[PDB]
């Protein structure tokens, strides 16, 4: 008969060094290529299972390959990958649904860092913290002493990541550190004091 895909390789994301495995069955063929961005990959990399089933007793191979970040940065950061399934020379190759595969990151160093105030009491207080350039965009958090800065109506989170206090109290003294979390990773920002005074 003719080759059809059994099985279709998933779109998915490159999550730190941790690749994405693309799953490719299907049956009537013999060889399975798979084409990442007008490249080859090499069959080294292929895991080939082939077989026939015994009740259909239709000949099958399922294949599979972990693609790594060294392939993204080898190669717009989404790319595009598809297999091929091969046979004897009279059957047709046919390619399958293409897998567009992403990559998640997080950088070394935070863009903008608190840094150590002395504030009035009374005056707008004001951390600036921009995350690590991620992908996808990384969620912040405030520490104060250990504890997580809860917002409340002095205290309140602003669209660019600044903890932002409208009143300072002299309670509000303490260590702050801006927490980054992706699915990358995670990184904290340097420990910084603020103090108020009357
Ligand atoms: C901001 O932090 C400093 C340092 O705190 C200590 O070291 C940190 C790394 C962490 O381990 C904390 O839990 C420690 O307490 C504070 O200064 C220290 O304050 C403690 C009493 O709370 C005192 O025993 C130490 O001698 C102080 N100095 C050092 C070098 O530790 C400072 O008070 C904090 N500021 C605010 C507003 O909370």
């Amino acid at each position: 008969d003719e080759i059809t895909i059994t099985t279709q390789p998933k779109s998915g994301y490159v999550i730190r060094n941790k690749p994405l495995r693309l799953q490719c069955r299907a049956n009537h063929a013999t060889k399975i290529r798979y084409k990442c961005s007008s490249k080859w990959i090499d069959d080294s990399r292929i895991e080939k299972l082939i077989g026939t089933d015994s009740t259909s007793g239709v000949g099958y191979i399922d294949a599979s390959v972990d693609i790594s970040r060294i392939d993204v940065d080898t190669s717009v950061d989404a790319f595009q990958c598809q297999c091929y399934a091969s046979g004897d020379d009279d059957q047709d190759v046919v390619a399958s649904d293409v897998a567009t595969v992403h990559l998640a990151y997080m950088r070394k160093h935070f863009l903008k860092s608190p840094v150590a105030q002395r504030v009035q009491e009374g005056t707008t207080l004001q951390l600036p913290c921009q995350a690590p350039e991620s992908d996808p965009k990384a969620e912040l958090t405030w520490y104060k002493d250990g504890v997580v800065v809860q917002p409340d109506a002095n205290v309140i989170r602003a669209s660019d990541g600044s903890l932002i206090m409208s009143a300072a109290r002299l309670s509000d003294s303490g260590n702050y550190t801006c927490e980054a979390t992706n699915v990358a990773n995670s990184r904290k920002t340097d420990p910084v004091e603020v103090q108020i005074y009357h």
